[PDB]
């Protein structure tokens, strides 16, 4: 046996065996990203609509950052975990929202990800990381 205990309260979210850490800030995609690889988890990189909509609808008025970094910028999304996109969810039909640059994706607008080069101004620092417990020396609730 070796089930986890319990790292998803409220913002964390668990799955199949992963959760999600999700909390706000703001600065910009690479900082997201860089955040996470500090000892967080991972760049989230949602793939499951639910999971971007679980965010997508937890980000109250500032969006989340994902695991998504795009080659050059016509050419293909990369996830930071470096994995190529299977879903994605960049808004198909944005008029005056495709033009301008990509590299990094955001979440927002039609509760939904959003492909720019990374200009977007988010607020909300989301990361993935596996299920794991809580000891009373790391941060935890203590109130």
């Amino acid at each position: 046996s070796g089930f986890v205990c319990n790292t998803c309260p409220e913002k964390w979210i668990n799955f199949q065996r992963k959760c999600y850490y999700f909390g706000k800030g703001t600065k910009q995609w690479v900082h997201a990203r860089y955040a996470c690889d500090d000892m967080e988890g991972q760049l989230v990189s949602i793939h499951s609509p639910e999971e971007q909509d679980f965010l997508t609808k937890h980000a109250s008025h500032t969006g989340s950052w994902i695991g998504l970094r795009n080659l050059d910028l016509k050419g293909e999304f990369i996830w930071v975990d470096g994995s190529h996109v299977d879903y994605s969810n960049w808004a198909p039909g944005e008029p005056t929202s495709r033009s301008q640059g990509e590299d990094c994706v955001m979440m927002r607008g039609s509760g939904r990800w959003n492909d720019a080069f990374c200009d977007r101004k988010l607020g909300a620092w989301v990361c993935d990381r596996l299920a794991t417990c809580t000891p009373p020396a790391s941060e935890g609730s203590a109130e």
